[PDB]
């Protein structure tokens, strides 16, 4: 399996614990981890990607991702296999839960990438959503406020699934 590039951002550090969990499930696999507050340049260097963002400002990604969306779109994603992870709060944001991964998704598929790791919408409460395609969420959706006890298995199952598609 080619080395996995893990890219995240965080405001209040919740995402740091989620990244640590991803890294734990990749304990036997080569990965490298980057905080996109330091830019997105290195996304170019990996064939396998895990892009992680908490949700801010009505369904947006963290500002460090938003500020780099033009740079991200400059990257050629052809032949890359990408899993997306959002963190959000589904009851406080009934219309924008984990909406940040939509900004990443649209760029990855536009630039030739393959997005993997769609997840079931069962077990979530939402009034509206912008992160569904084909009846599933376009990535892994985590809610540490309301469903922290589901996060470890949600991540472990997801990592098992996307590793089957990874190069
Ligand atoms: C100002 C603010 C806006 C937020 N907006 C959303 C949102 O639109 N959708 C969502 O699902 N969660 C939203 N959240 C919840 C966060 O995404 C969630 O608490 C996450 O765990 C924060 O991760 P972090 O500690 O790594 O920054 C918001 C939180 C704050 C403080």
């Amino acid at each position: 399996m080619k080395t996995i590039g893990i890219f995240y951002a965080t405001l209040t550090k919740t995402t740091v614990g989620i990244v640590d969990e991803i890294e734990f499930f990749l304990k036997k696999d080569d990965f490298k981890t980057f905080n996109v507050k330091n830019g997105v340049k290195e996304i170019e260097n990996f064939e396998n990607l895990i892009l992680v963002t908490p949700t801010y400002q009505v369904g947006e990604a963290h500002a460090a991702w938003m500020n780099n969306l033009k740079k991200l779109e400059e990257i050629d994603f052809t032949g890359k296999v990408v899993g997306l992870v959002g963190l959000g709060n589904q009851f406080a944001f009934g219309e924008s839960f984990c909406g940040g991964i939509r900004y990443l998704y649209d760029i990855v598929v536009k630039k030739g990438g393959k997005v993997v790791g769609f997840t079931s919408t069962d077990g979530y409460h939402y009034e509206e959503t912008s992160i569904i395609e084909n009846g599933k969420f376009i990535g892994l959706a985590l809610d540490e406020e309301n469903q922290p006890n589901l996060t470890p298995k949600r991540i472990g199952d997801w990592i098992t699934e996307i590793k089957k598609e990874f190069k």
